[PDB]
DNA sequence: AATTGTGAGCG
DNA sequence: CGCTCACAATT
């Protein structure tokens, strides 16, 4: 299957890869409608932890 | 001050 | 290349 990285969520959603990592993992500054999109993106793409 | 991006450092 | 961790320079 598609190797959705967070990258991928990030680009979709309106957020870095960074703030998509701190979505899962050192989880912080993730923001009320940046948030709300990456909410959004783990369901409109279906996101593969760690490829 | 609030986040991104840079860097750094492990996978 | 994939992800986490903390930080400061831009803003
Ligand atoms: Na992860």
């Amino acid at each position: 299957m598609k190797p959705v990285t967070l990258y991928d969520v990030a680009e979709y959603a309106g957020v870095s890869y960074q703030t998509v990592s701190r979505v899962v993992n050192q989880a912080s500054h993730v923001s009320a409608k940046t948030r709300e999109k990456v909410e959004a993106a783990m369901a409109e793409l279906n996101y593969i932890p760690n490829r």
